[PDB]
């Protein structure tokens, strides 16, 4: 039973209806940056005793924080911005949330309805701009539609395949007094009729049937399993099938487990890509067959019967045509298959130990390896130390680049929603704000931002947000003074011809530039730099033990390369397993 | 005669054709941030001996720098970004360049043509996203279209009403070898037939006719006169009509002149808005009748015969219906009217000294005023000192807020293209990158960024760009520890109820947060803070005299209000002339 | 109702458009490609592994042949009135089922699909997805031009035929042997049927004749053919139907045969919109 701050017969501003609409959805935290078009909403937020606002220093930081809030909790992330330049600063976050299927609700202020289209002050058609980079959007044209649209926005953002939903609210609607009707029916008839049904037993029987007939099965797990960690683990106990995970599914099945093949794809382990290459049954649960995983589609799982379970019918047969397909919730499909595998346990006599040892041979001959040069800090080793000192129970957000891959390779995520990384869009500057949203949604959690010197500086302004909100955000900054990922591609495919990838000062070529410690000092955040590998273990321990925020500038040799690597559009036989830029 | 780096019969990469297409347009500086989709373009840039790249630290900084380059020179500004998150970071700059009519050409990388629409790695439909916030955009589908599209892009961006043009270039087109045809005809038949003709004498005769019949004429000058400073000054000598300027037209007619009414509009001077209120002839040259200038349209120039000259036919009669209209170049219209006013000089006997003294009375009774409290630094006084010490010959870029208005009020711009400010979109974080582009286009010029503590921090990462490129960018940071403009509207219309407008640390409430000096220290930029008004003159002098970059943290009392102020949609009789938040 | 459609069947969907696989009904096995190639590949497997598979579905076929004999396509003959179903079946007999049939949209369209045994594909030209009236007459023009030596018959309705009646001039000028088997019920029959079933036979603008001369055939379609110099004839008694259709076929060049039918006929069987197999309607009309 919800308790309003207004009488049922008392008219209130539309902005106060919008805030109460959020309260009735369970919203406890928003990331709102004020402006002329959304001032009424910000006033209505101060009148709310249950909704706390985290003021960012850039709306791109506000929406990226809303992502981290969502990715680290499963709740929808809510960000609010003003019209014009405020709304346009959310664009990178909206597209990022769409490609990674992150539940997000963005509320943008808008010019009064009478001024729309007149090139008014701080007006951009944000609905027209974001139509192709959002799951859906709205333009509220009457104050009485606020309860319905906010309910439809949260329903669309969280149900089915999650995604961002933007709600454009004109200023005159925020000021118009009205009495909200909270009992209106959502007008989503086609979407709700397209919602997948619980999986049928006939489809699940044939999947278990194909498992017993197979000899080299591989689990292809992705971001669709983030809510099925228990069901997936039970499914593995009953079948003993090795688990290869995508960059989005890391943590669904524990990386430290014996049956874990770790990540697959362009920078996946050699043994995980080997398993998919020579498999006869590919269980694609909660994936979308991205080019980063498949490469040349004709060569991807060329010998495997492909079973694709996905809640979006548009993804089944989109890039790789499967034999058996199930359109629905992979959580339910696993629950149904677990009951069949448990009753027919002794009847099926499942044992893939021969296939598992064929993979354990590749696991011992081609493991994840890094080279240690003198006293220089290997970035791979630094992340592995952070894994050890945090017991693998930390929430890790990253930027995009080489450091992003090493954070995925050399950290053993035990549960899902510990790994927050921009995979579909791959937006730099994601790590620092996403850690803000993760720390707010999990106050008692170890939150570490494994960022790169290029990604970290893009939204460095959010260091002020971390200090003001007193968030225990740790920054493990892997500093190579370069745009490392682009530098690696220059060394491999462009004869090491540097094209604007160095981030330091060419005048003082051997000086660490910029001095990231002074960025943390400017925002009153304890900071420290470590350069010798021996001092690394104590430095990371100091970062963890020091209460509140902390930044650790970890200097790394820039010639390191992410290995292994399959070039764009290549096959497994094109895998690169050795080399760097020296 | 252009000299290529390739033989006329030698095939070259599409990326090398794109760069040569820029060289043939006179491009000397680009603002490119590398990525996977645009790596071929960045390699082709290093092969160019005439095009210099300024690597930003954020693509929003890259496009804002391209604006400052354009606004401070009249040349088109060129920014380049990769696909996906790179392209989406340009969005605020594209919309900003469209609303302010800034010539700009943005080149974004794109996934190979075969992958478009497949939700590929780092793919967003940037053409679909930016269609409503660009003058035009393109999707290159064949390498042979590169010479034509680049020529059409620069022509559309610079001719007529200038604006941004985006060119999306897929990666496979950058790699495809071909022989470019530089003699292709542009396929813009409708646009070139809609190009306004030089103004007819019959229309110009009637304007001069209305000038002699008028008794209270006012010039309403805007951003359309940025290339007509000489023609406008000559027009004023021949008529003696006072000049009221918009925020975009500042500098077209000298602010220190006796006939200058300074800025008009919401925060325009009381006498400039008075002149337009009680005028009988309004010469609207190069304006668009924005709500910031007019307010309630029915009350704006209610007694005046309105003459509107504009090169965009869609702006004539859009918000205020004029009596006489001329669709064409205001530069040519002034040249034609100057010849008529010069031959018929003694025949017309123009003298408006009676109307001028009616305005000079309002000029002396309601002048721009600021109050000095103790030793606290008045932001208005600080800007006026910068005017004195730079002789008014400095290039001024600003953020958005209270500091933006005071930079427009208390600085006497002598020539156009000294005033770089986001007026149409009003995007915070514009000041610092725009100064970068201005300093690159004018290396021997005094470039000062009058920024606010909220705007400055949004793109603070570009301080690294300033140091690396060794640009003499001065930062006059007016620090009020608040989102001042929103704070002012809270004091006036929301009973001073603060809704997320304080930017400091509530724990250390009286401590300046963040410490902006350490941001400059992190990037090796000399910095200093001044708090007492007596030390202000020497501090600004030190900033100017110190070679290279410099940041001056000017602490200001936050209770200051921009005056005068006409509320949204108000009339001249609703002008607010006194008050603050104390 | 999609939930009830093939509720007990393993669904194998072969289609060249990937967007159609799993669009409305999720299949077990799917093949995205040319069904022509998929059949060629399956024929080679079924031929080599012939004796290994020992395929025989005679028990299932006889379960269907029982339903085929107990619920066959049926029409009722009232006096000497011409049953539209019977007229189409006569056209099948007299053309040996080797004619190109184009139709309009409505009741006549269904009876042309039910009571004509098409032996090869591309003999049946009918608007199915959009269901556009006025398709039959022009489509016969294009069919006759692409197949000059073929029997082209437009089984049209009086509402559909009149919509593009102007193309009768095209048929005469281009001297195309287009036959028009016009099933005239003086009504928008399909809409009339839905009125009888679901709206208590309340006529809402479905009568196409003249209410003043209520029992007069209006319009006189023979004069439309006369205006364009096309031989025409009307038949009303069922006995004269066989000779009338034979005259239409034997007369060289274009020909229009106005076949008067009782309007109370209903297309059977009928499953209402969004219904299941157990909702099938097998009997009834508007009398
Ligand atoms: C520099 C860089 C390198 C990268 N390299 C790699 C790499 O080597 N390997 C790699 O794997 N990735 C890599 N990526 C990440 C990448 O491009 C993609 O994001 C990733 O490959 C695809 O993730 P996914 O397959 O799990 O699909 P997701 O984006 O996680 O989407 C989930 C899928 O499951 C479905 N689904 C969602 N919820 C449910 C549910 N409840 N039930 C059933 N189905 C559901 C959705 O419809 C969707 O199809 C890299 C990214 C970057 C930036
Ligand atoms: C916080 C804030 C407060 C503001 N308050 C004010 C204020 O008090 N006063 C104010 O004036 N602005 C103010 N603005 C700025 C503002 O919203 C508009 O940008 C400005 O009012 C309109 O500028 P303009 O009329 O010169 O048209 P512009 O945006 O400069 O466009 C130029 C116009 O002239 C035409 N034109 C261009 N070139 C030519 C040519 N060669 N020949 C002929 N015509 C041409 C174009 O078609 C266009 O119509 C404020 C902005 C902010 C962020
Ligand atoms: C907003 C944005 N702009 C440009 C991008 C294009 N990319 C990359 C990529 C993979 O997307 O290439 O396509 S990675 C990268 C550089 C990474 O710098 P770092 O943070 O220092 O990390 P590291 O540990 O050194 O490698 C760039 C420039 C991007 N993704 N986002
Ligand atoms: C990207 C962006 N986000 C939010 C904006 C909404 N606005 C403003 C406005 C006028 O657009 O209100 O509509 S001004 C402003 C706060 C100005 O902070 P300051 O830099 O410190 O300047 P000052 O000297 O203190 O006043 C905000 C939040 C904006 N324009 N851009
Ligand atoms: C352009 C056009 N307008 C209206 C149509 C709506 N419909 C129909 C339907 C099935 O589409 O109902 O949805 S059928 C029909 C009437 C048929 O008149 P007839 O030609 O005489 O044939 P019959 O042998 O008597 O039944 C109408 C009015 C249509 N399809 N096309
Ligand atoms: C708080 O800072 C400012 C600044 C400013 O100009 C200086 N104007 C306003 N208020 C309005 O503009 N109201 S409005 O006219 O209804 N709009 C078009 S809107 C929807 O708000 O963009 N707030
Ligand atoms: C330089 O850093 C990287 C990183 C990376 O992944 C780790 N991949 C690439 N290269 C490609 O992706 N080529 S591609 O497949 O033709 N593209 C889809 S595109 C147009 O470039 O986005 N560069
Ligand atoms: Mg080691
Ligand atoms: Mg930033
Ligand atoms: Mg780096
Ligand atoms: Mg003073
Ligand atoms: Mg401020
Ligand atoms: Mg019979
Ligand atoms: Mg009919």
């Amino acid at each position: 039973t919800f308790i309003s701050r207004f009488a049922p017969d008392q008219p209130r501003k539309g902005a106060d209806i919008l805030v109460e609409a959020l309260e009735r959805q369970g919203v406890e935290t928003v990331f709102a940056y004020p402006g002329g078009a959304s001032m009424e909403i910000h006033q209505a937020l101060t009148r709310s005793s249950s909704i706390r606002n985290v003021l960012p220093r850039h709306e791109q930081g506000g929406v990226f924080a809303a992502e981290g809030y969502a990715r680290s909790s499963g709740k929808p992330g809510i960000c609010i911005a003003t019209s014009g330049p405020g709304a346009t600063n959310l664009v990178s976050g909206l597209a990022d949330a769409l490609l990674d299927s992150v539940p997000l609700v963005a509320i943008t202020g808008q010019v009064p309805r009478r001024m729309i289209g007149t090139d008014a002050f701080q007006e951009t058609p944000i609905v027209e701009v974001t139509r192709s980079i959002t799951k859906h959007n709205y333009l509220v044209m009457d104050v009485e539609d606020i309860p319905r649209i906010i309910e439809e926005a949260f329903f669309l953002a969280t149900s089915g395949r999650p995604g961002p939903v933007l709600v454009d609210v004109p200023k005159d609607i925020q000021q118009q007094l009205a009495i909200p009707n909270w009992e209106q029916a959502m007008r989503l008839p086609g979407y709700m009729s397209r919602m997948p049904k619980p999986p049928e037993d006939s489809h699940l029987e044939q999947i278990v049937r194909l498992i017993s007939e197979s000899k080299k099965p591989v689990l292809y797990v992705g971001g669709g399993c983030l809510n099925s960690s228990d069901e997936l683990g039970r499914f593995v106990e009953l079948t003993g099938i090795p688990v290869a995970s995508t960059l989005m599914g890391l943590g669904s099945y524990p990386c430290d487990d014996e049956l874990s093949l770790h990540m697959l794809g362009m920078h996946g382990t050699v043994y995980a890509n080997y398993a998919v290459e020579h498999s006869d049954l590919l269980l694609a649960f909660g994936v979308r067959f991205d080019d980063r995983v498949t490469g040349k589609l004709e060569a991807f799982a060329s010998r495997a019967k492909i079973v694709h379970i996905d809640i979006d019918s548009a993804e089944i047969g989109k890039n790789k045509t499967p034999h058996v397909s199930v359109c629905g919730d992979v959580k339910l499909a696993l629950q149904g298959m677990n009951k069949v595998l448990e009753n027919r346990a002794e009847e099926l006599k499942l044992d893939f130990g021969v296939w598992r040892n064929e993979l354990n041979v590749q696991k011992q001959k081609f493991p994840l390896s890094f080279k240690t040069f003198g006293e220089a800090i290997p970035p791979q080793y630094a992340i592995k130390v952070l894994d050890e000192l945090t017991d693998g129970k930390a929430i890790i957000s990253t930027g995009v680049g080489q450091h992003q891959m090493w954070a995925a390779q050399f950290y053993n995520y035990k549960k899902p929603r510990q790994w927050l990384s921009s995979g579909g869009l791959g937006a730099m500057g994601f790590g620092l704000p996403a850690a803000i949203g993760a720390s707010v949604a999990n106050p008692d959690a170890i939150v570490v931002d494994i960022d790169g010197d290029g990604s970290f500086i893009m939204n460095v302004q959010e260091l002020a947000t971390i200090r003001v909100e007193n968030l225990p955000v740790k920054v493990l900054l892997l500093n190579n003074q370069h745009l490392g990922m682009v530098m690696q591609w220059e060394d491999r495919f462009y004869k090491a011809n540097r094209a604007h990838t160095f981030l330091g000062d060419p005048a003082q070529e051997d000086e660490i530039f910029p001095n990231m410690l002074l960025f943390a000092a400017a925002c009153g955040i304890p900071a420290a730099r470590v350069t010798k590998k021996a001092d690394l273990r104590e430095a990371i321990q100091t970062m963890l033990d020091t209460p509140g925020p902390y930044l650790l500038d970890v200097i790394c040799p820039h010639q390191e390369h992410v290995l292994p690597m399959i070039p764009s559009g290549g096959t497994f036989n094109d895998v690169i397993t050795e080399g760097d830029g020296r």
